[PDB]
């Protein structure tokens, strides 16, 4: 009964998908469970980072056990297909 807002941009599509997810943290594996289609993707998430000239970078996450970065109180991902 406690939550973070997860939203991702999927394989190009410019309107993103948003949805509520339960529990103070989210991991890449939890995130991967939201995806509707199967296959091989790379996963990037918006994240603030002081060593880049305009603040943000999209961090790649590979391991399901990882905690996903948070940005402006949301989780924001780009999901990209390995062509
Ligand atoms: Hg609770
Ligand atoms: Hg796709």
């Amino acid at each position: 009964c406690d939550s973070i807002v997860v939203a991702y941009y999927f394989c190009g599509e410019p309107i993103p998908y948003e949805t509520l997810v339960r529990g103070r943290a989210v991991t890449l594996g939890q995130f991967k469970e939201l995806l509707t289609k199967k296959g091989s993707y790379r996963y990037y998430f918006k994240k603030v980072s002081d060593e880049f000239d305009c603040g943000v970078v999209f961090e790649e996450v590979r391991e399901d056990e990882a905690i996903l970065p948070v940005f402006e109180e949301k989780i924001i991902g780009k999901v990209e297909k390995v062509d």
